[PDB]
């Protein structure tokens, strides 16, 4: 895994799968205490943002993905 | 305010300040308790949450701490 995602994994998040997200972000689906989490890697491969991505229509894309799984 | 940020705003987040974030993201500091929102370079997507660096430091916490 990319460094920030690997570092997050070492802090108790299990990484489940990767996905391509919009805005040039690479997505990682993980779990923290049996709850789904989405982590987004910046283009440089060096930073990652754990949280919820919203689009131009106000859709919470992360919820969509986590709920689907 | 970008469209995706307006949509987080609707959930009871007030936007206070912008900042330059690593990884080429545009940062927005808001309040609910401090929150950080990161806009993608295309300006059409935004992520409410916490940014971590290469060694797993939570960068958002530090920023929110300083306000």
């Amino acid at each position: 895994l990319p460094a920030p995602v690997k570092a997050i994994e070492k802090q108790g998040i299990t990484i489940i799968k990767t996905f391509d997200a919009p805005g040039g972000m690479k997505g990682y689906l993980g779990k923290y205490q049996d709850m789904g989490v989405t982590i987004y890697l910046t283009p440089d491969g060096k930073h990652a943002i754990s949280g919820y991505m919203y689009n131009e229509k106000g859709e919470n894309l992360s919820n969509t993905l986590i709920e689907k799984e």
